């Protein structure tokens, strides 16, 4: 009807103390036994006569807090998982006999979490309808179990598993995987653990490989006749970056002299009514190859 | 492990030792307690220092036979049902705990047993497919109940009903229905009741009343002409036995002189070619009426 809990390695409290002592009742031992179901081992013995005795496995573990006819509440200390059990203290007296209390210790563990990476490289990819892993989020030996999460705007899905320990302790896992993508990237994933009202958060940035996505900038809503200097940038997102930027127009040739400097182009000084045209930057990188566009007006 | 099993009323001892005592350690008192599942009611105490305490109950019921460090083992005298139950016999020792052992006791209780017959007078009735009962057979209060059965070669239905008292007996009763007939009558229909490998068995002998059934015998193969002196004898099968008794032929008329003296029919002497007809007996009894026939032959070769 009343239950105890601690932590590993620290220490309990066991109370015991006998009702309603009266003149003509005698209390000849008292005895701490311990149940695993079904199964009665002593523990703690107070003896007034003789003293007092604490059985292995509890050799330095147990005392008498005041030891006394009446009371018989003992420390339990440098709790370990194997002290689980139900505590029965019983007084043996004279001539009344036997009268007993019950109390259930539990034993918690905290457990240790954290999450971590894939080795392989994740990669974005058309025509991969293939769901890859990405994290793991653990949290080892761990009793009662934690509760294992994500906190993500990503959208993957998350398996989880829990392996029960000899020892009782649970070990929870959660694999996360997902399709990678070019919006994936750079995106955090937050594994999350709550344990006894312990709220765990660790974080990781994950790192997706991805094909060019090309712009091209420095365009201007009017262009002169005969306007100075003007250049075009080709902005291409990519990851790893673009190591190959290629120029040309959509009829072939680059009206000379236009200059390109890799992934800038450059028009000298006087502008006309040719120089019309689409303009394309081909950009490359590990993964790519892909372009980008701009139609050019002149007034 | 280990039970023990008592009738009401007798006696039983509840064996405990302590196996392996050693100088060592010390038997500081020694314990019985009554577990009913649950719950712990202490029993009897003996305590080396201060001697031996009974609680009550059981105050005039147990004493340890041999009270010492090692010998806890107690008699439970008359027994009763509320002794059953799992008995705890605890050794507390210093320095090593307490020491139990236990034991289940099972307090049995002999039933009682009979048969009654209905207190109605058992009548066959032609159209009559109801069944009636015609014997009750009791085995009462006992534990484990008893089984009940019955022994005849009638042939009705047994209904079996079985009552838990709340004392934990078991009264076992059973009804024994038929449809009565001519044919249940002087039958014998005994209850059997077997319990904890005994066999008792208690009888009736069904009474049951009908209307007459007819026969006429003292008819033979062959009857002369002028044979001497022959009679018609009409049994008639009834319960309760025919008082009356009367003859006809289907033809009307008794040719004279043929004389019925009751239930016998009697030719005197010289025989002829009348007499040849139908003769019907017509018995009568509390139940009934009924009759019976016989197609009468006579001719010269025998
Ligand atoms: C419960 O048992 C587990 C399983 O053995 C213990 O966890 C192991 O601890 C040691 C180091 O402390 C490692 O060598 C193992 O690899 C650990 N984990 C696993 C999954 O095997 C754990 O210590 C016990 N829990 C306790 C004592 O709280
Ligand atoms: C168990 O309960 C029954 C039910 O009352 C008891 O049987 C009765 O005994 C008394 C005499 O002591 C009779 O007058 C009753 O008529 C009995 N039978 C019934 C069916 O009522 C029986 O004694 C109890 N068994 C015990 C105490 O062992």
């Amino acid at each position: 009807n009343d239950s105890m809990y601690g932590f590993i390695g620290t220490d309990v409290v066991l109370h015991c103390s006998f009702a309603n002592p009266l003149p003509s009742v005698k209390i000849t031992q008292v005895t701490w036994q311990k149940s695993t179901n079904g199964s009665k081992q002593n523990v703690a013995i107070y003896n007034p006569s003789m003293g007092v005795s604490v059985l292995a496995p509890y050799r330095e573990r147990v005392e008498f807090l005041r030891p006394s006819f009446t009371d018989g509440t003992i420390r339990l200390s440098r709790l370990e998982l194997e002290d689980e059990g139900v505590y029965i203290c019983e007084f043996a007296t004279f001539p009344t006999g036997n009268r007993e209390s019950q109390l259930n210790l539990t034993v918690m563990a905290k457990p240790t979490n954290w999450i971590e990476g894939t080795q392989a490289v994740l990669r974005a990819k058309k025509g991969q309808d293939d769901k890859v892993l990405v994290a793991t989020c653990t949290s080892a030996n761990g009793k009662p179990p934690s509760v294992v999460s994500w906190e993500t705007r990503l959208k993957g899905e998350a398996e989880y598993q829990e392996i029960r320990n000899p020892n009782g302790t649970v070990t929870v896992i959660s694999r996360y995987r997902l399709v990678p993508s070019r919006e994936a990237h750079q995106q955090s994933l937050a594994c999350i653990v709550n344990y006894h009202m312990d709220r765990f958060k660790e974080s990781l940035t994950l790192n997706v490989q991805y094909e060019p996505e090309v712009t091209i900038e420095g365009f201007d809503g009017n262009w002169y006749l005969q306007r100075m200097d003007v250049k075009l940038t080709c902005k291409a997102d990519a990851n790893p970056p673009a190591t190959e930027y290629h120029w040309t127009t959509l009829n072939g040739s680059l009206p000379k002299g236009v200059e390109a400097q890799n992934r800038t182009l450059f028009f000298k000084g006087p502008i006309n009514y040719s120089l019309a045209g689409t303009y394309i930057c081909e950009a490359t990188n590990p993964i790519g190859t892909r372009s980008g566009q701009v139609e050019v007006n002149i007034t």
